[PDB]
């Protein structure tokens, strides 16, 4: 029994909490009933107005890159984009740009950012891409970072999944179209999840969120032990609400409530979409709940709680005073909402360039053989579809970019698929972009960019042009989409049939891939007519001039992979996706924490490119491991405190101090000025252990040849710490801890050993 | 009979044949019949070395939009395309640009400019395209330019194709592959013109391609009056080198010799492609020649008259002295030859500037509602494959740009298909260039490029997209190539089904056309929708952003169409193109002098846009016509000189000499800068005459508000005279003369009457 537990508050919301309780204070049990519920608008999602007390509906509003189903605003790159920068500034500013649009544009909640939900467990998850890293720590930093762009620009986040979110398929959220309802075809999957677990890995960057301020956080689709997340009170009223001492709401996922009552009791605090979508996603509390309240089912106390969890947000960001303007898209769609769309203009300048700094850092060299960066060639030729525009428009696949047919050639993979993506006002196609450049060089260029399988001419077309080209670009891409997971790590389109093409007729061929995730490309990793291959994710409306900068040698790739890049499938955790027609699906979390580079580096497994790794055109050489005791620091900083109990606690510290700090020396060591990204990795000592974990990041600007530059590392105690499971808290164990530094987390030439 | 006469050398070449009489002098038979038959290489055609006396191999090659199947080129536009500017300085620098590029190359011999064959007889003419207007005197300037800016880059000109080669189809090129002979189953097409016709039409343009110093010229595919032009006496030894006065070579059409000894007799000097094309296309002279010569059958003297006329070209542009460097491109393909390629660069700066130049004076705005220029709209859809790539590249139709299948989207028709296409080093696309412009204006752009009809989901892409654009572009095509003529005026591809749609969901629609000649738009020309129309013809590499800055207002529309836009095909000359198995195909030229304009003026019909006609920003008022007799001037400038028996000689004057200069004045009456091409007509009094003939053109340039600028006319003897058939001779007849000048061909302000 986890009793829902009362808002105070906290940290930096007190003045309004205090306004908000005032505020809840007044309203009738219809209002209460109101506010905690959806109702038919514009937005994602509606919450009722309070109309008597002057609290207007608030528009609640996808989604993890900015305002979605919008135009005039702009297309950023997706979170695993950023993740793969390593740079916490353009974590920052990226969040920031997506708050000026989404205020902009009216949204009162962006239904954002992607906090560790899924995190990835799978490397097929449909919706991997909207995360950041593979990766607690990384996560962790990047969710902070990512709720403070947001509420710095004054709109109101809801993090998303909570938790152990970590399969699309089976997600079965609740529709009851006729009486064709989901509850009597299959009950979503079961996350089950053992406590170790659950605090170590998946509550990691969630508690990152909370401390960065978010006001809300959504509840997922999922079960976990068997019970829906969002009326899992283990879940929601103790691990959220108590252990990490969330001052604020939690929204459902749209169609994630299941019941009423237990949803009320176990700590859902709003109802979407409520009457939106036609209540077929469920609509478990309206006048149902001023009913439940009224003959003495649900308490008032516990409504009113969730009310002023709801209000606080709006309170704090200056909502009230500083209402933002009125939103004028209709983002559902007809014929489920039929209404007319306005027009505004959101885009400011300095965002396309933000775009393209984003881009151009996130770029990851995995493969150069010497081919790249390019100097003058004059003969280019390009292929893939992917190099160039969807051919029926950019935003041709509709609100959510996933109506397109299945063969359809959609061109450059900007972003995914779902609730997750946003329109464009254009695309900059690589052919553009490359175009641009051979213009400059007085060359030319030629691209093929028909589906070389089907149509006529064009394995001929491909044939005649590439034995005379200097350099041949590959662009591939894999599109995948929330709603379900990728089948296979294969190539999206005709990428293995490109690929096959390429080699058979240049011996100077260079691969860009766009994707939501991992690809296969074990069939020409090791060719040696494959010279170079970059992953470039999702980078958003700037892809093409994003990329070419980097191609040419105007600055040196500095991306490196937010996952691990295995040369199978098989290689991973087992039991990633689990298919089942079984009425209750189970996804047992066996591996614990091991996930991602932990599965591989306890498995004693190789993968291709390791999690952490990308090539620059130069190399760095590190020196001078520093381990400083004496520079520790009392966490002031947090916005909001948690109550992660700790063993260390003496009523004035706090499992986020930072206890020592560690430094390292870099040096470019190579012929081109260059951009590292510095890993630190901690192997905290126990039973069944992570080979290596990691606890920092740094990335050095613009490095010269022959300079050198010091690498800082933050530890905090929390970083050095294991969860308890049989005294519910968090210890620094006993043992030798190894600290490693370095490119990669394989490539760490500095170690030392630390014993407390 | 007529009678084979003897170079002389003529006015500009005098030295020159002199050397060329010494060297032929020096040959021996073999030698004699070596240079005047072509042999196997990397060129269109190559004429047999003189080794002994160090004379080279010459390098013939296409075309008449620059060096053919060459890479390291420009594409620039076609020769319709400049018509279309009426700008005498745009037409010899185009032509000066393609003579560095072919001279750079490596060519002898340009196979170019097409000065009067096809000239405009059917306006299905599948090689219209490469010629330039539908009208004697204005083919004659651009002739007359085309030619001088060819020889003054250093390379010898082909003027082709002699004479009434007024359709493909039958053309029938000699080809004896096999058994499988052409001669079993058609001959060509044959002329049957009058010798009014023939003067006054026909040998109108061909007479200022001699006078600019046209090195040489090729006889046709077609047979004149029941004889093969490469075989008519008349038309070879009588018309051009005994009227014309020219002292320069016939080359063959490839295929075009259908017989060893009428040929040599009756007026050819070259046999191409002799031993290329694996001698499929006729051989009547190698070693055939000599046995002739040898024998008695066809004199010494006579191959020696045509060796001299080849060598006269060689010597005067100094290609002794002053070599080509050599040519490095199979423009053969294998398997017909077996070949590797070098490479060389040939673009100079300056002239992707002056193919732009070219499609900014050349686009033709036919309809303005009030929808252009455009300011700054927000939302911009563009319809139409024709405004992007060819997907399959744009070389992937090959070296004569014909081999794409029927169905794949070509892009954006930047030249037309046959031995007149060229290679493109790249493509600035229409969707290309309005993208740009739509950043700079911080607005959204989206195009639906694929076949509307045949795939999936582009017919509800189009209905979603066109309804919020602020504007919507549709781009339309026809490609037509050498060796068959159009069926009918359709738009190529989806055009009809683009037009369709784009009325239905668009009310400010905007249509630019790509093509090689008039098209049927009657469907979509009248409705309020379409606020805009403009035909753009061939423009070359530069497609996008040479038609940008006209939409924009950057730069007022200034071109004007050199030919009639009919309503319909039935509206032309009748039997423009025959179709017949007939083993003897007849095409009797029954209308004489009426083609394009001529034949609408006389029978009263209404084109829908008339020769001549072309809208600006701004509207221009014409004043003040003058007629100054006292302005007369000695002809002095021509490079050669023809011997057309004239009425008013007195052995000190010319055919040529300007007997009269006519003046008026435009005035810029509305409201932004223009430029503006003012016309002048001339009735000629007579039996059976044209209502009026272009006699003048002047193209004043970005004429300011409220200022004023005068036009010059001068008139030449030549330009006020008939034919007389008893006479054989021009003259000035009797009557009174009305003179006319406007801006178009009906839109004339000012008359007046000229009676000597
Ligand atoms: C799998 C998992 O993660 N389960 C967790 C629960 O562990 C967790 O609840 C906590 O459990 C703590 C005890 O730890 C041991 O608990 C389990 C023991 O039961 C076992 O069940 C299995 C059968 O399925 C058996 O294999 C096992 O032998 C044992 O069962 C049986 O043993 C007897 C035979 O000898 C038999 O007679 C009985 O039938 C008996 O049931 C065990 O599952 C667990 O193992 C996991 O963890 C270890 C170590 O990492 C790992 O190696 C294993 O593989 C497993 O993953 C572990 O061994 C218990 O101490 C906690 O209780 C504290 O906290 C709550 C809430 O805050 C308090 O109410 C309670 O009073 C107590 O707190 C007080 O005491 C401590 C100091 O003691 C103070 O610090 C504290 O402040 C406070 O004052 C807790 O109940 C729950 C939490 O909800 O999540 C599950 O997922
Ligand atoms: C159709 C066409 O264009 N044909 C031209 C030929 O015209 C041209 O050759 C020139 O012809 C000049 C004569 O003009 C008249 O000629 C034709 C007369 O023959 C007719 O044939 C048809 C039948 O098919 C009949 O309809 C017609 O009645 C006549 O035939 C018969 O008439 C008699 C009945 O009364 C009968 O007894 C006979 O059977 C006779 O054959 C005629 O076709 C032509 O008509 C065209 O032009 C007019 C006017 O534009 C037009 O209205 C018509 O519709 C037609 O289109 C026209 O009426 C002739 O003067 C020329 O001869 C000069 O030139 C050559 C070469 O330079 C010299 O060798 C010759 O000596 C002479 O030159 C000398 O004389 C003049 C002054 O007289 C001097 O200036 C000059 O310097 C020199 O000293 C010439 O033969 C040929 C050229 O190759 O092309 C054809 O296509
Ligand atoms: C069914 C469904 O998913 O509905 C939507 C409407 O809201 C949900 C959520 C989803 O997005 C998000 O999840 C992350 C949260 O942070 C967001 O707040 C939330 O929006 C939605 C809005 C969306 O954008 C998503 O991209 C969409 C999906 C996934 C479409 O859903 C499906 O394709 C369903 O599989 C399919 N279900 C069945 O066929 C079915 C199974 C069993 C029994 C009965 C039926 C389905 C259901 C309804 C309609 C089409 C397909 C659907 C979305 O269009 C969108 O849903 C609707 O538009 C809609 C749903 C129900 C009634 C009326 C309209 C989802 C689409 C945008 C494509
Ligand atoms: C048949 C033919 O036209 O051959 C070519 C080779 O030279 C001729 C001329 C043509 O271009 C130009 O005309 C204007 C002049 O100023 C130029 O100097 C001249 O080159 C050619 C070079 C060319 O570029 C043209 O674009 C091409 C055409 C038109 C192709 O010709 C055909 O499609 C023929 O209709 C077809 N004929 C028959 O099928 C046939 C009819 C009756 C009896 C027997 C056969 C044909 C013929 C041969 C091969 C394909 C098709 C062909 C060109 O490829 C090119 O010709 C050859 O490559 C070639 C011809 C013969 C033997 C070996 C090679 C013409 C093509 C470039 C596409
Ligand atoms: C469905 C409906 O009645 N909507 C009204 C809306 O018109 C009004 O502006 C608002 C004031 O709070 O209250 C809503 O309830
Ligand atoms: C087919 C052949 O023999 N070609 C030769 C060529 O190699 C040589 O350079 C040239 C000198 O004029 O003479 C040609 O006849
Ligand atoms: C309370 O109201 C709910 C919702 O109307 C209903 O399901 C339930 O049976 C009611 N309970 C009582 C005790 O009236
Ligand atoms: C939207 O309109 C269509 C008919 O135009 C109708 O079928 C549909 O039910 C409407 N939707 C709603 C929610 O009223
Ligand atoms: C590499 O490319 C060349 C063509 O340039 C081809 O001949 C060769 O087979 C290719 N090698 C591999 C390993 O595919
Ligand atoms: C998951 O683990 C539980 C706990 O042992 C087990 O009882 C259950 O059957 C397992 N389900 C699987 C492997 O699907
Ligand atoms: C002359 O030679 C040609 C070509 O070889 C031949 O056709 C003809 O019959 C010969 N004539 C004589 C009279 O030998
Ligand atoms: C070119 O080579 C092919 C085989 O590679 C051969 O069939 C053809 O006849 C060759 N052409 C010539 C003109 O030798
Ligand atoms: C013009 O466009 C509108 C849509 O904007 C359409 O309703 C109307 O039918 C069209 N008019 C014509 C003449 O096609
Ligand atoms: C062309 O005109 C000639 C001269 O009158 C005539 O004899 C011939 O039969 C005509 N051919 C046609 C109309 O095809």
């Amino acid at each position: 029994q986890w009793p829902a537990p009362l808002a105070n508050g906290g940290k930096s919301w007190a003045s309004a909490f205090k306004k908000a309780k005032a505020t809840v204070t007044e309203m009738t049990v219809e209002e209460l009933a109101n506010i905690t519920s959806g109702v038919i608008g514009l937005c994602s999602g509606v919450t009722g107005a309070v109309t008597r007390l002057g609290i207007p509906e608030f528009c609640l509003q996808d989604g993890p890159i900015g305002p979605r189903g919008v135009h005039g605003s702009s297309q950023f790159p997706a979170g695993l984009t950023v993740a793969a920068t390593w740079d916490r500034t353009l974590m920052y500013a990226r969040a920031r740009g997506m708050g000026q649009e989404f205020h902009d544009q009216g949204v009162h909640l962006a239904l954002a950012p992607v906090t560790g939900g899924p995190l990835g467990r799978t490397p097929l998850n449909g919706r991997g891409w909207e995360g950041t890293f593979a990766d607690p720590y990384a996560c962790g930093e990047a969710s902070y970072l990512s709720v403070k762009g947001l509420t710095d620009a004054g709109v109101a986040t809801v993090s998303k999944h909570w938790i152990a979110y970590e399969q699309e398929t089976s997600r079965n959220l609740y529709i009851d179209i006729d009486g064709v309802s989901q509850a009597d075809i299959q009950l979503p999957i079961s996350s089950n999840v053992d406590d170790l677990t659950m605090h170590e890995l998946y509550m990691w960057s969630f508690a990152e969120a909370v401390r960065a301020g978010t006001n809300h956080i959504m509840c997922s689709y999922n079960r976990i032990n068997n019970t829906h997340s969002c009326s899992n009170a283990k879940g929601l009223n103790q691990l959220l609400k108590t252990e990490l001492n969330f001052q604020g709401g939690v929204v459902s996922d749209w169609g994630g409530q299941w019941d009423s009552v237990p949803a009320a009791e176990n700590g859902l605090d709003v109802a979407m979409p409520g009457k939106g979508f036609l209540g077929a996603l469920g609509d478990f509390w309206g006048a149902t709940l001023v009913e439940l309240i009224n003959n003495g089912t649900v308490s008032e106390d516990l409504v009113r709680d969730k009310a002023v969890r709801i209000l606080t947000g709006y309170y704090y960001l200056g909502q009230d005073t500083n209402p933002p303007p009125p939103f004028v898209y209709n983002t559902i769609g007809a014929p489920t909402l039929n209404a007319t769309s306005g027009y505004r203009n959101v885009r400011k300048p300095g965002t396309a360039e933000l775009i393209k700094e984003i881009g151009s850092a996130s770029v990851t060299l995995l493969k150069n053989t010497g081919s790249l960066p390019l100097k003058h060639p004059q003969r280019i030729a390009v292929l893939g579809n992917d190099a160039t525009y969807n051919v029926l428009g950019p935003n041709a696949c509709g609100l959510a970019n996933s109506a397109c047919d299945i063969d359809n050639l959609n061109g450059t993979l900007t972003t995914g698929g779902g609730s997750g993506s946003a329109l464009s006002p254009y695309t900059i196609t690589p052919l553009e972009a490359l175009q641009k450049r051979a213009i400059e060089d007085n060359a030319e260029i030629a691209a093929v960019v028909a589906n070389s399988n089907t149509t006529t001419g064009a394995e001929d077309a491909i044939a005649a042009l590439l034995p005379d080209a200097d350099v041949t670009f590959v662009f591939l891409n894999r599109y995948s989409e929330e709603g379900a997971d990728a089948p296979d790590f294969s190539l999206g389109g005709d990428g293995d049939n490109l690929m096959d093409l390429a080699v058979t007729y240049s011996s100077n061929v260079v691969v860009v891939i766009h994707t939501t995730g991992v690809v296969d490309i074990e069939k020409w990793a090791d060719n040696p007519n494959v010279t170079a291959i970059l992953v470039a994710y999702l980078p958003g409306q700037e892809a093409g001039n994003s990329l070419v900068p980097v191609l040419y040698g105007d600055v040196a790739p500095s991306g490196k992979l937010p996952w691990t890049w295995g040369k199978s499938i098989d290689d991973y955790v087992p039991n990633g996706v689990v298919y089942t027609d079984a009425y209750s699906p189970q996804s047992n979390f066996t591996e614990g924490v091991f996930i991602d580079y932990r599965w591989f580096d306890k498995m004693g497994i190789t993968p291709r490119y390791e999690f952490g790794f990308g090539l620059s055109y130069t190399t760095f050489t590190y020196s001078n491991l520093i381990v400083d005791h004496g520079r520790w620091a009392k966490d002031y900083s947090s916005v909001m405190e948690t109550a992660e109990p700790f063993a260390e606690w003496d009523g004035t510290n706090s499992l986020y101090d930072v206890i020592f700090t560690v430094f390292a020396t870099i040096t470019n060591t190579g012929n081109l000025t260059g951009s590292e990204v510095a890993q630190l990795y901690i192997s905290i000592p126990g039973d069944n252990q992570p080979v290596r974990q990691l606890r920092g990041f740094d990335k050095i600007k613009d490095l010269p040849v022959g300079d050198s530059a010091v690498v800082t590392f933050p530890i905090r105690r929390k970083d050095v710490s294991s969860w308890s499971v049989v005294d519910q808290l968090w210890y620094v164990p006993n043992g030798d801890f190894l600290i490693s530094v370095g490119g990669s987390s394989r490539d760490l030439p500095l170690n030392t050993t630390w014993t407390p």
